[PDB]
């Protein structure tokens, strides 16, 4: 329908870091690559924000803040795609330039975190995520965290999160027979969206303590990457800002 070819169509492409894969690994190098890869997709993202179905609705504020809260999950969510349709999920596909293997998990001072990326990658396989589901997951990543006393226009954001997920259940149901698979279908994606929050929110603290002492490990980070894990994620770290599950 309308609404899928909209998602195929404004799908981000391919995207390098712009790392220089002629020095050895050291931790500098490879966290400042991937906040420069970080700010780089932070483009795409806005972008592709803007060409969402609907999303022009929400307040301009609304726009920018959900954006600032959720880039992280989105982010995570596409790359553990990459790294399944790429290396099947062999090693952490972050860019074409920028491939993370075993040694280079260890090397980003980060291998827990990236052990959880990896699952989250396999999970693809192991559920076998059609394109149209992760799409479609995606998306609703996009509206799957905000403050905890609401937005500008909460009852704009909740609709339009609601048929978000309406979207994607009609995607489930076109290629289901019995209802035996079909309910049970929305549990295991419902399931996969929500383990993308828990890696997103370690994420979030680690980039955050990395920018308080990034001059004395000498890692350099973008300027909006900057702005965004001083003002914006210090409010999810907080608590003010919190994501939306649909399990507990
Ligand atoms: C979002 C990025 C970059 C885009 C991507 O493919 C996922 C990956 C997950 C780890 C993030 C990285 C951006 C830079 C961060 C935030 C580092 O500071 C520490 C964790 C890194
Ligand atoms: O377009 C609006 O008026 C709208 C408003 C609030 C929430 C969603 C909205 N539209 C919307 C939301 C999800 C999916 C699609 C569609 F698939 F039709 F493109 C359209």
């Amino acid at each position: 329908p309308i609404f899928l070819n909209v998602l195929e169509a404004i799908e981000p492409g391919v995207v390098c870091a712009g790392h220089d894969n002629n020095q050895p690994d050291s931790f500098a190098a490879l966290l400042s690559s991937l906040n420069e890869l970080g700010e780089r997709q932070l483009v795409h993202v806005v972008k592709w924000a803007k060409a969402l179905p609907g999303f022009r609705n929400l307040h301009v504020d609304d726009q920018m803040a959900v954006i600032q809260y959720s880039w992280m999950g989105l982010m995570v969510f596409a790359m553990g795609w990459r790294s399944f349709t790429n290396v099947n999920s062999r090693m952490l596909y972050f860019a074409p330039d920028l491939v993370f293997n075993e040694y280079r998990m260890h090397k980003s001072r980060m291998y827990s975190q990236c052990v959880r990326m990896r699952h989250l990658s396999q999970e693809f396989g192991w559920l076998q995520i059609t394109p149209q589901e992760f799409l479609c997951m995606k998306a609703l990543l996009l509206f799957s965290i905000i403050p905890v006393d609401g937005l500008k226009n909460q009852k704009f954001f909740d609709e339009l999160r609601m048929n978000y997920i309406k979207e994607l259940d009609r995607i489930i149901a076109c290629k289901r027979k019995n209802p035996t698979s079909c309910s049970r279908r929305f549990y295991q994606l419902t399931k996969l969206l929500d383990s993308v929050q828990p890696i997103a929110r370690e994420l979030h603290q680690f980039t955050f303590d990395l920018l308080i002492k990034s001059h004395m490990v000498s890692v350099d980070f973008p300027e909006m990457m900057a702005e965004i894990i001083s003002v914006q994620v210090p409010k999810i770290l907080s608590g003010k800002v919190k994501p939306i599950y649909f399990h507990t």
